[PDB]
């Protein structure tokens, strides 16, 4: 139901073991945790929730981008990358969230699909 | 010293009168409103700070990319487009935020000179 | 070895159905077809070619991306996206072109990987 | 009329001098030249042609990224960057293309406008 893949622009190759950190909005308006983990080798990062824990909400999906270049001896620009969403209708939607590095810039994308 | 440029993927055009909020990391770890404003007919804002006001810090800039889309009658994946990061650790510097939109997707790019070369 | 995914960045999907067509570089310069293919239900284009096919040389990925839009009933900029790059150059390695759309603009990106 | 504008997603700086080869689709099916320059300073390529010279047709702009990543000691993975799109079709419009560029990766967009507004 959400997946984070993460690609690395500079060597052509999958980010592995990104820092990954998903928050929940609740009442309150704080940010509570939701799940967490790190990028495969394959720059994947599978089995954060389920279907039926994974409800409508406003998620923040955070990438520890500056962590990953600085341990290539490279100095980024970003404290990180963020992204804010609704899954609005999340459990009957499963959600891809891409995202492509370099020091000096990211971009990310979501690819929302149905289980017919 | 701070631009801003949007750009719209979908119309191949600037992205026009669009909300931009720029915020302050203040030492109590809270994001303190430092500048705002609206992109121009070039998809430009310009003169949001002065080089004396605009210290050293960490700055978060965030685009309202969802209230853009939802004017053109389109509902947009994301709630906003936010870029953090770290100015004038090494002295002043001119930076420009640089931002590509579209409904599902966006990126981001940062275009940091030194005024002295 | 060779593989291709399409997304679409303006309805948050895959890119179904985009017709793509590999060509490699010849000795006269021109660009012989290699392998062509439809993007599946997932944005994705498998077996394009075998590891002992695909050998070194001048690869141009060619994606038809003005269709694409045309039959949403869009009008792009493009007349297509086309990716050139030198391959197994340093010895055999797997490839994976990914393509990011939008009416006016997109971005490509390559993943290299050595077994 | 014609716009060229690199930037440098590595570096976060404009992409400076770096070889821009325009081309115009022929009667024959190739490509003839037709105009070529170096981006400046500020990654920008101006003055490539006049609203006369750049008539209804079919054009190639080919940017030298292998070059560039190159002459700063990296080996990059495309061979360069190739943007092709029908101009004009409709009555004259000013192009401006953007690319964004890392050694494994790029991006390219077009800003069209209408100089009758
Ligand atoms: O090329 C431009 C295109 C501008 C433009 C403005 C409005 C619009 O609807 C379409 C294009 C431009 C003009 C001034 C500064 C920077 C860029
Ligand atoms: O967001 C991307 C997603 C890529 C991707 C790759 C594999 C996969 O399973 C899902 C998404 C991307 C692709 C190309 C250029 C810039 C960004
Ligand atoms: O903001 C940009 C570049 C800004 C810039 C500022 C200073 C400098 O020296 C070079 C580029 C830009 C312009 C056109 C399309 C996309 C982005």
């Amino acid at each position: 139901p959400l997946m984070v893949k993460v690609l690395d622009a500079v060597r052509g190759s999958p980010a592995i073991n990104v820092a990954v950190h998903v928050f929940r909005k609740a009442a309150d308006d704080t940010w509570e945790p939701f799940a967490s983990g790190k990028t495969s080798e394959s720059g994947e990062l599978h089995g954060l929730t389920t279907e039926e824990e994974f409800v409508e909400g406003i998620y923040k999906v955070e990438i520890d981008t500056k962590s990953y270049w600085k341990a290539l001896g490279i100095s980024p620009f970003h404290e990180h990358a963020e992204v804010v969403f609704t899954a609005n209708d999340s459990g009957p939607r499963r959600y891809t969230i891409a995202a492509l590095l370099s020091p000096y810039s990211y971009s990310t994308t979501a690819v929302v699909t149905n289980p017919k």
